[PDB]
């Protein structure tokens, strides 16, 4: 299940980063940005394998690509936060 | 991010000699010259460990190294300037 919905200013500044990334379809930081999300504990929608991709929301100070994460989905503005390394989702509401 | 694009001409004269010792591989004024740079708040744009290193740029008149240094990039002409002790950066544009 889906956390609920968080709105786009609460969430790190690094999200809208990652946000006009996805827009722009990069270029991305990592080479793992754009990968299929599997979707495997099914938290999310089930779907069809590749629906969702990932993207890495970069976390300032950490030394790894962190657990911040927005995974996308193909329904417009179907985008999703984590920020612990996939175990819980908000649906990020852009007008907010 | 990085705030823009300077001319080497606008910045102070001890810009120029960081570069100069950089063209030549030192030998530099302190020892810490040379050192890698972490990058570790996500200023700069994301590489690789050690695609990074910083230089001192000297202060006229201070005991201590003081805030101003230039930090190479690996790629071509990729130098970046820093007064305000890695706050904010310029990228150096040394054709004017």
């Amino acid at each position: 299940d889906v956390s609920g919905t968080v709105c786009l200013s609460a969430l790190p500044p690094e999200a809208t980063d990652t946000l006009n990334l996805i827009a722009s379809d990069g270029p991305f930081p990592y080479s793992q940005d754009g990968v299929v999300f599997q979707n495997r504990e099914s938290v999310l929608p089930t779907q069809s394998y590749g629906y969702y991709h990932e993207y890495t929301v970069i976390t300032p100070g950490a030394r790894t690509r962190g657990t911040r994460r927005i995974i996308t989905g193909e329904a417009t503005q179907e985008d999703y936060y984590t920020g612990d390394h996939y175990a819980t989702f908000s649906l990020i509401d852009q007008t907010c």
